[PDB]
């Protein structure tokens, strides 16, 4: 079994009706929805680095699109479709059969169609998505547009996908394994919120790039992160090591106003939103302790 | 370090046709109006799409040439495209020729980097989304051969083969430097019946039209476009490389003899080559110096 006979046994289920053209041809076709914008990123996950060798091929799979349409509602849009390049070195009906399965079953949650891609033989397993959604033209949220005053906010828990990989085994090696992009939150903050990211590095990291990108800076109440009561359970110092440097959470951090947050708080929402902060005016991010200045030193992921 | 990788190699400006280009979660394209998006993904391995002394300035053009081909393919005008690249060590030298090879792809054809991934893995590996627009419902497809119409390839068919297995002669550029068929894609709209490039070998990839398309084909091997230097090798080689080779990125197309006649009157800035003609038994057929001459090709595929 080759290249061809693995592209249709595995990653050819029937195409969406609202895709102009799918797998089977030189490129995909996509009519565009009309007065909206392209929202377009991808994001490569090799393995033993963006997760442990003996991960189940389902949630290979799945983390490979869950952590690309967490890009897209990182934008505020509405994730539509993928292409998947892999790159693996042997033939494996048994993984084939579950990675394709975990690629479908995230797709299909999130109503997004797979559209093409390319598969090839290389000696370290390697997968490429590329996401599309889509948005109303200029309303998308970006990472500059954070205001003194706004609040920092994050959806979900952080620290948990973290604390699993350092105890797999646990039941929080879901988080890692599984992470949930919350794509129904990021498009109900189109138009609230005045900045966003997503959390793949690390808190404290990504924020960074809100803050580096609007010239701002913020403060964090530390006792105030949204942490697993497992977590609430270990040691301060390592709790907040987690928390704010762990990453793989794949949760939503944005900055907004009181006014707009609650308007947010009024909406039915599918994911816990807590309030960690708020954006200042000097461009430095610190953490407050039991109303306490609380120096604090700690790095994000970073490759190489 | 990843960060300064993006900021020092790939993050020249943006440019025009472009909302949002690097340096947030995703990027933003405003849609050309009466246009469907275009979109495909290839991914080089080193060692296997290319040698592994292959010059960091030819795979850079190569990743973007092999994608702009799938783009003419469907005879789409390329707009942009994502880069990205798994790294095992950070080489400021390969980056600097890498990146120029990246850039000097894109320009020589407008196209703009917007975005893309860089990683960390043990294997170089390099995927391109490329992104094009076509006129609603214009796209070329590889269904849509009729039977009298005639089989063409643009340019010379077997040089990169060649190349490849005589590294150090000329030909080899032609391995390393591909040239994607932008203008004649674009000039193959509302003309070719049928179009694919052909990046595994034109038996093979004429064979992916023949079977979308539901007819045969037969092919007058002296009328295939090679080389001099393979016009002077024993004529069995000579068609292996032409027919089986790969990595040729020409167009091969199918178009009506009125058809034909139109595309001559265009002023295109390749050699166009008539080889043959579609017929109704749905198999592939080669004839030389007037009679069938029974011929075993087999182009390329991975894990074959
Ligand atoms: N893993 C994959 N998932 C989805 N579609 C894929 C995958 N690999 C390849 N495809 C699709 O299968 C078709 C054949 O792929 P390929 O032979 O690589 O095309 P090409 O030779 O034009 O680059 C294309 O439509 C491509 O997008
Ligand atoms: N090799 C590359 N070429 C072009 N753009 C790149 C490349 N690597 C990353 N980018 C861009 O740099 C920015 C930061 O990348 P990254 O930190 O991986 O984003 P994220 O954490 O949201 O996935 C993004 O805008 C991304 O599109
Ligand atoms: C085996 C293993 N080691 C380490 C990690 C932790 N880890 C890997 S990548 C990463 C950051 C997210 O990946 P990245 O490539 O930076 O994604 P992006 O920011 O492009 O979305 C983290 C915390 C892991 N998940 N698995
Ligand atoms: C070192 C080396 N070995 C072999 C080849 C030949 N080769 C590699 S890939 C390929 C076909 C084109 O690659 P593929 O991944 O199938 O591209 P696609 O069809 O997806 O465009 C050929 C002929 C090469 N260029 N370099
Ligand atoms: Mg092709
Ligand atoms: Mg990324
Ligand atoms: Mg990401
Ligand atoms: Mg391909
Ligand atoms: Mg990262
Ligand atoms: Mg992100
Ligand atoms: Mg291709
Ligand atoms: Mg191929
Ligand atoms: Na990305
Ligand atoms: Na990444
Ligand atoms: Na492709
Ligand atoms: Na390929």
């Amino acid at each position: 079994m080759a290249e061809f006979s693995i592209i249709d046994q595995y990653f050819n289920r029937q195409s969406h009706p609202d895709v102009a053209l799918g797998i089977g041809d030189d490129s995909a076709l996509i009519t565009p929805p009309p007065n909206q914008q392209l929202v377009i990123c991808a994001d490569t996950l090799v393995a033993g680095r963006h997760f442990p060798l003996e991960t189940s091929p389902h949630a290979i799979g799945w983390k490979s699109v869950a952590v690309n349409l967490s890009d897209i509602a990182a934008m505020g849009a509405k994730p539509h479709s993928i292409l998947l390049a892999i790159s693996l070195p042997q033939v494996d009906h048994e993984w084939l059969e579950g990675f394709s399965q975990g690629i479908y079953d995230c797709c299909n949650q999130f109503g997004v169609a797979l559209i093409g891609g390319d598969t090839t033989q290389g000696p370290h397993l390697t997968i490429t998505v590329t996401a599309m959604g889509w948005i109303e033209t200029g309303k998308a949220v970006l990472r500059s547009g954070a205001k003194v005053g706004d609040y920092v906010c994050v959806s979900g828990q952080i620290g948990d996908a973290a604390y699993g990989l350092q105890h797999l085994g646990h039941s929080l090696q879901q988080r890692l394994d599984y992470p949930t992009p919350r794509c129904k939150l990021g498009e109900e903050l189109k138009g609230l919120a005045s900045s966003m990211i997503d959390v793949s590095d690390g808190l404290a990291q990504d924020l960074g790039h809100i803050l580096k990108a609007s010239k701002v800076g913020a403060r964090l109440i530390l006792e105030k992160l949204p942490v697993d009561p497992v977590l609430q359970q270990i040691e301060e110092q390592q709790r907040w090591q987690y928390a704010l440097a762990g990453g793989d959470d794949y949760e939503l951090c944005f900055t907004i106003t009181p006014q707009n947050y609650e308007k947010l708080l009024q909406k039915q929402l599918d994911v816990k939103i807590t309030m960690i902060g708020q954006i200042v005016e000097q461009t430095k991010l610190t953490f407050e302790h039991l109303g306490s200045d609380y120096p604090l030193q700690i790095h994000g992921y970073q490759h190489f």
